[PDB]
């Protein structure tokens, strides 16, 4: 299983995120697991479900342990709860390697698995902080780069209901998957994949607020969501300067709220009156960053309709948040995004599969120097119950 061998591993549905193939016990059950950089369990559908049609059957694995512990995890949207458990897992495009993992059997789920998706599980890639129950759930890489030589990195090439693919290279960076300069910004804190943007553009042009709005609460990186989601405050001025820009089209308030479509004639989109969007990420360097510059073509995201085979049809995939920055498939389509965990940073390059514009690219370029920054991390307020709780790790 050398990098060849990892190459266009992933698939998915534009909207339901991209899976891995990954087989779980003895005899190996093969199931399509959702790659997600924004949580830290592995899940798996674990009972029948309407919208499945396989899942992990314990009782068939001769190698299934039961850690007797259940564990709940809600959403905002949903929910899931199910078994803790053990067994062998591995990736059967990904290296050549078997390990024990923490299995989280899912027995009960709300608008969690949706109507033809294809995956029947979750890999949570962050880290152990913000893995449910508690952080003493040991999650699925951790147990891959202890229990073998596989080194302490993965990278995540995503290209973009229409069918997706990409890569997920476990162990190494992939330079036929990328051109140009890869950049690097600091994980800030191993929980999310968490990170500083220093400075955002909207064609060019500056949005000009305290950096900090910028990461309020966090900023982080995000394979498990669609949208690029920005704080309130962000997301108004971004919206004013988008509709700034493309003031010659009037849309409905609906279409800025990604809850309506808008239309043009087939192959005549003005792609040119919506402007690109620069973040700005903190350099490895003190005073320096670098920027990842996002096209129009990834933030209005097609949608095929019924009764407009006439029109190209798009929604809005930039949403307001009040849990942070999340750069999500929107802003990871663009790039080949390295995960170094070895070394706390993220790397950015320009993905050899690009999602191109008549005049414009999507770019990473630096270094941007100034004086930084001062200080655009934000410290979220803690809680007691944060403060008293003891880690013996
Ligand atoms: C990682 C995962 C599966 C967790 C989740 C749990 C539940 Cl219960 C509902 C939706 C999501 C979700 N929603 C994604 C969309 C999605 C749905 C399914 C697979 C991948 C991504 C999302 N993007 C966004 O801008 O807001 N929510 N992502
Ligand atoms: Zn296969
Ligand atoms: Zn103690
Ligand atoms: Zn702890």
């Amino acid at each position: 299983g050398s990098f060849v061998e990892m190459v266009d591993n992933l698939r998915g549905k534009s909207g339901q995120g991209y899976y891995v193939e990954m087989t779980v016990g003895s005899p190996p059950q093969t199931l399509n697991i959702l790659v997600d950089t924004g949580s830290s369990n592995f899940a798996v559908g674990a009972a029948p479900h309407p919208f499945l049609h396989r899942y992990y059957q314990r009782q068939l694995s001769s190698t299934y342990r039961d850690l007797r512990k259940g564990v709940y995890v809600p959403y905002t949207q949903g929910k899931w709860e199910g078994e803790l458990g053990t067994d062998l897992v591995s990736i059967p495009h990904g290296p050549n390697v078997t390990v024990r993992a923490n299995i989280a059997a899912i027995t009960e789920s709300d608008k969690f698995f949706i109507n033809g998706s294809n995956w029947e599980g979750i890999l949570g890639l962050a880290y152990a902080e913000i893995a449910r129950p508690d952080d003493s759930l040991e999650p699925f890489f951790d147990s891959l780069v202890k229990q073998t030589h596989v080194p302490n990195l993965f990278s995540l090439q995503l290209c973009g209901l229409a069918s997706v693919g990409g890569s997920m290279i476990i162990g190494g960076i992939d330079h036929s998957l990328y051109t140009g300069s890869l950049w690097y910004t600091p994980i800030r804190r191993e929980w999310y994949y968490e990170v500083i943007i220093v400075r955002v553009e909207i064609n060019g042009q500056d949005l000009k607020m305290d950096c900090k709005e910028y990461n309020y609460d966090k900023s982080i990186v995000d394979s498990g969501t669609t949208n690029l989601r920005l704080p309130k405050k962000v997301f108004e001025a971004a919206v004013k300067s988008i509709k700034a820009a493309s003031s010659t089209e009037k849309f409905p308030d609906g279409f800025w709220l990604g809850e309506q479509l808008v239309c043009w004639q087939a192959g005549t989109t003005p792609w040119n009156i919506f402007p690109v969007i620069s973040l700005y990420l903190m350099g490895e360097v003190t005073n320096q960053s670098f920027r990842i510059t996002i096209l129009p073509q990834q933030y209005l995201r097609p949608v095929e309709d019924v009764a407009t085979s006439q029109d190209d049809c798009y929604k809005f995939a930039i949403s307001q948040s009040s849990t942070g920055t999340v750069m999500g498939a929107v802003i990871m389509e663009g790039f080949y995004v390295v995960f170094d965990r070895a070394r706390k940073r993220i790397g950015f390059a320009v993905s050899a599969c690009h999602v191109h514009d008549e005049f414009r690219t999507a770019a990473v370029e630096g270094p941007f120097v100034t004086l930084d920054m001062e200080d655009c991390g934000y410290n979220i307020p803690q809680t007691d119950e944060s403060r008293s709780h003891h880690h013996h790790h």
